[PDB]
Parts: C-alpha cells; structure tokens; sequence
C-alpha cells in the first residue's frame, strides 16, 4: 500500500510519510558515512542515537495522546528498513525501542499510569526503552520496604549503553512468581562480553544488577494467579521488525552490486558487467528474493495493523514464517551480491563484506528455522481440524 515505493513509485505516498522517508533516508545516509569506523572499532554508535532522539524518530511509536505519532506497524518497518540500510547495528538496536512501544500501545501491557510516565519520558527528554528477560528466571527480586531489590545478569541487550528505562524480569523470592520491573539504566552496571562475527557497533552487552531498587509503582507486573499478563494480546506482531533490519541489509548490498554492474566495464570486455549474462541472472534472482520476502513482510503488517487482539494471535505462524523467509533471503542476497563483485568484495575497502558478516546474526535471533516450520504444520494441522 505505501511500502515498496522503491518498486512502485513514491507518487502515491501521502505527504506526511514522504516527509518522514526524507527523515530517515537523511538519518541512514549519515549512519552510511559513520558505519566503517564503528564497525571496525566496535564502539557504541552514540551520536547516531542523538540524531535519532534529535529528528524525534524515537517517539514515532508512542500514541498520539502523548505526544507521539502513533506509527502503523507498516510504516515503522519501512523505515527500520530504510535505517538499516544505511546501517544494521543501529537500526536493529532503535527496532527494539519503537518497537517495544508499539507492543505496549497495542496490549496495555503497562499500568496506565506507568505507560504515560514513560511515553512523557520518551516524548520530552528521548528516554529509550528495552526489555531484557534473557540470562546467561535466576535474576532475583527482594521485596523490601517501599518496592523490591533486584539482583541478577541480562544478556543480549543491544541498545543497553544508552538505556534510560529496562524492563527485566525476575522472580520473587518465597513466592516463586515470576515479575516485570522498570529498573533505571542509570542503577545498572553495562559490562562487554566477547565481540562478535557482524552488528559490532553495538556490540553485545550483559546489564548485570547488583542491590537494584524498583519501588512499587515501577512494577510493571507480577504473575500471580488471576491477574495476568497484557489487557489484549499482539501475536508479538512488532518483532516483525527483526526482518525488516536484515532485508535494509540486503538492499544495502544489492544497490551496492547493481551500481557497481553499471559501472565496471574491464578493459576485457566492450560493455559494463551488467550486461555479461551470469550478472544479469545473479542480479534478477536477487531481485526476486527480495520481491517475494518484502511483499509478505509487509502483507503481514498491514494485516496486524488492521486485526482485532484475537486475529493478531491467530496471525503468529506466519510472522514467524516471514522471519524466516527474510532472514534466509538476506543472506542468499548478499552471497549472490558479493558473486556478482567478485573477489574486490573481499576487501574491506567495500561495504559488502561488512554486509555478509552483518546479516547473518538474523539467522540465529529466535524463532529458529526448525521452530518456524514446525509452528507453520501445525497451525495447518489445526486448520485442517476446525474445517470439519
């Protein structure tokens, strides 16, 4: 609908969406720029977060009551894509700040109070926001006067070095109940485990807790018996995003291949590459897994955008699916950019070898490949039954 204008013309966009693609497409150009030194110094991109809280990108996502724009989900992976084209790390790391808030519009998972505390947070002073539940639950809440003590060890948190606000959850002591916390950045220790293969801007931080005091009304919830969750669920819809930052990547690096086709003519040959019939096929297949991998990404969430609670649960499988389908046609569309260079693609003069290291980590995010087929048969298995 408005997504895949760079297929099928920008002229249909409303004007407030062309407005908000010259933002962004300005933002990635400068993350472009700064992309190689971060990556070869892994060092945290700080100065690409303060153009994103600058431009107001960080409160796209929070709804309108508070003062943000509150984004489609379409809209929102179109400009994640957009964003990691000019650079996957920091695309995929602000994917999970406006995507959280899209998530906590969409379910209420928040107290009512505590949403508008945060979306003012957000919205005034560009506080960021993620949730960190995975560890090396052992991390451990105290109940203590006026709140609890939380201590612990989070892994995996990618935006953690410009945190404002975490949600993390842990385990009651003597009740053996399981809560979500609102603990402040600023309380935690961030500390650098071991760098990795791509995405080495942001690098991978643990966010160890040590005597942490939440007070009451920064619990988010705990999960007792009868309470229990989210007011109304979202299928994890907004985890579309992961996606969309893997297939920005791969349009990096086609556009990077078709350009470099156009205008690489060897002294061997009387016209450019593009025309030699091996990259004239490699560059269509390309085309074409990309064709196939963005209209269903971006069916998906214009389906979310439009289902109730309970269609969203039931749309789960196929986001999965998507996932999937993306990350896989991400890395074959980088593989067949970097066959169509040839050997300068090795080099890190060139941006595309940053690129194949980058876009594989989409392979290893959850759900697995094995999780997503297995969850595609049986949801048909489940269809089959309901039909009769």
């Amino acid at each position: 609908s408005n997504a895949m204008y760079d297929i099928y013309g920008e002229a249909a966009l409303p004007a407030d969406v062309r407005e908000r693609l010259r933002i962004t497409r300005d933002l990635a150009q400068a993350f472009h720029e700064r992309a190689p030194e971060h990556d070869r110094a892994g060092d945290f991109p700080f100065e690409n977060i303060e153009d994103l809280k600058a431009s107001g990108y960080v409160r796209w996502t929070v709804p309108v009551e508070y003062g943000g724009l509150g984004l489609s989900l379409e809209e929102m992976l179109m400009h994640q894509e957009v964003l990691a084209k000019g650079d996957g790390s920091t695309a995929l790391a602000i994917g999970w700040h406006v995507g959280i808030l899209l998530h906590l519009r969409e379910t209420g998972a928040f107290p009512d109070e505590l949403f508008r505390m945060v979306c003012e947070s957000v919205v005034k002073e560009g506080a960021l926001i993620n949730s960190c539940a995975t560890e090396p639950p052992e991390t451990t809440a105290v109940k203590v006067p006026g709140g609890y003590r939380i201590t612990g060890r989070k892994t995996f948190s990618t935006l953690s070095p410009a945190l404002t606000w975490i949600m993390v959850t842990a385990t009651v002591a003597d009740e053996d109940v399981v809560g979500q916390f609102l603990v402040r950045k600023e309380d935690v220790e961030i500390v650098e485990t071991w760098d990795t293969l791509g995405m080495r801007a942001t690098g991978s931080h643990d966010i160890v807790l040590k005597d942490v005091f939440v007070p009451e009304e920064r619990v988010i919830v705990i999960q007792r018996p009868g309470v229990q969750a989210e007011r109304r669920p979202d299928g994890s819809g907004w985890l579309l995003h992961i996606p969309a930052c893997y297939l920005g990547i791969a349009l990096a690096a086609r556009d990077f291949a078709l350009e470099y086709a156009a205008t690489y003519r060897p002294n061997t040959l009387p016209h450019p590459i593009a025309e030699v019939p091996h990259v004239e096929q490699k560059l269509g297949e390309m085309e074409l897994k990309l064709l196939a991998a963005r209209t269903l990404l971006y069916d998906l969430a214009r389906r979310f955008d439009a289902a109730s609670p309970e269609e969203r649960v039931k749309l789960q499988p196929q986001f999965g699916a998507v996932k999937t389908l993306a990350t896989n046609a991400a890395n074959q569309v980088v593989d067949l950019a970097m066959r169509v260079v040839g050997g300068r693609s090795l080099s890190r003069a060139l941006p595309l070898e940053r690129y194949y290291r980058d876009v594989r980590a989409g392979l290893h995010n959850p759900p697995m490949d094995d999780v997503v087929y297995r969850n595609l048969a049986k949801a048909a298995l489940a269809r089959r039954a309901a039909g009769q």
